């Protein structure tokens, strides 16, 4: 009845559709989620022509999330910071944009993964959308500290300057010889190509977690080289997207759907 889409490009892959659909089927809400392919000359009019046709909200994924954000009227302080938007909602009577992104990886990490950040050490890698969506929930959970390492050091101190939060701290990555952290975070690109972030691999020696944001792609090299250097218990983004998806679907539905079958059915394992 109520219909919601997922948008993006390519969208051929997508398992938004898949993952709402299951949600809906456990949790008796009678909706449609679709797909649509955006194109790069007019995403915003297929946005709008969507909402035009009674839509009810949507999930926004590469290349349109800062389109998406620029494209609404109220955006959250998440989307903001992130300057992204991953999921839209049709209300009374205008767009509003959030980014769920990183209350969705938290929320793995802490409750499905039972690594709660709090008075821990914590490394983040990368500065792109998706460490910008962290920031804000990883902060509110009070780890130890949290260190963001990148090789693009003006934008790591750009965001650094934003928070001005006490707990945060940026690194260069050939820096980071001789620290620890208890959870490791890989929210660079690398495993996308099967490639290695630079990391001094001791740097993973202490880990307790060492999570990747890639989802069903193998042992990446990150979290072989978390095998190699210690104890880490390792895990992929597949939670995450999950955890993201429930977010929105409580915020168009009024319900908190279970994760943990759709989690386990998308799970793709890495041992």
């Amino acid at each position: 009845s109520d219909r919601y889409a997922v948008i993006g490009r390519p969208i051929n892959h997508t398992k938004s559709p898949l993952i709402h659909g299951l949600f809906a089927q456990a949790s008796n809400q009678q909706l449609e989620y679709g797909a649509i392919e955006g194109s790069l000359d007019d995403f915003e009019a297929q946005v709008l022509q969507f909402r035009s046709e009674g839509g009810k909200g949507m999930n926004i994924t590469a290349p349109f999330k800062l389109r998406a954000f620029e494209l609404a009227d109220r955006r959250s302080e998440r989307a903001q910071l992130a300057r992204a938007a991953n999921a839209l909602k049709f209300e009374d009577g205008r767009i509003v944009a959030e980014n769920f992104d990183g209350i969705g990886l938290l929320r793995d990490i802490e409750e499905n993964l039972g690594e709660p950040l709090r008075n821990r050490r914590v490394l983040l890698l990368g500065a792109g959308g998706a460490v910008r969506g962290a920031l804000l929930p990883f902060l509110q959970a009070g780890p130890s500290e949290l260190v963001i390492a990148n090789r693009d050091m003006a934008k790591a101190l750009a965001l650094r300057n934003e928070l001005d939060h006490s707990r945060l701290r940026i690194s260069r990555y050939e820096a980071l010889e001789g620290q620890s952290f208890d959870i490791v975070v890989n929210a660079t690109s690398a495993s996308l190509t099967a490639d290695l972030p630079p990391l001094p691999a001791d740097v993973l020696g202490e880990a307790a977690l060492a999570y990747e944001l890639a989802y069903g792609k193998g042992l990446t090299p990150f979290l072989r080289l978390a095998r190699e250097q210690g104890q880490a218990r390792l895990a992929d983004g597949v939670g995450m997207l999950v955890e993201q998806a429930a977010e929105a679907f409580a915020w168009w539905r009024g319900v908190r759907p279970d994760t943990r079958a759709v989690i386990n059915q998308l799970t793709i394992p890495l041992e």
